[PDB]
């Protein structure tokens, strides 16, 4: 039971470096487009992803929280 | 221990949680100052702080695997 979880956890683990790793290319990228200019649009799109990312960093916390306290409560 | 270990990665699951809270928060103010405009420094700073925090998160990770490496032993 305790193999299980923590193939899970390193699953989730692997999905947050994943996830910041592209959180942090299209902050790279609004920077560029801030800094030579764009568009409102160009500018929103970009947010809009980079909203969703940091809404599925959460979830990933929460799921993380839930591993750790099955394999404390084992 | 397995509890100190455990103590370790909840210690870092709040770090995790704090700085999600915050990054939220700036890119509210992120939003904000494109559709409200604002200054590009401004824009830049706020971006500086939001790419600092990304960081951070990433860094965790390594960190609570490092953890969880340790946990399996």
């Amino acid at each position: 039971t305790r193999t299980e979880i923590i193939r899970e956890l390193e699953r989730s683990l692997r999905e947050q470096e994943e996830l910041a790793k592209r959180l942090k290319e299209l902050l790279r990228e609004l920077e560029r487009l801030q800094r030579e200019g764009s568009s409102d649009e160009d500018v929103r799109e970009l947010l809009r992803e980079i909203k969703e990312l940091v809404e599925e960093i959460e979830k990933l916390a929460r799921e993380q929280k839930y591993l750790v306290e099955e394999l404390k409560r084992q």
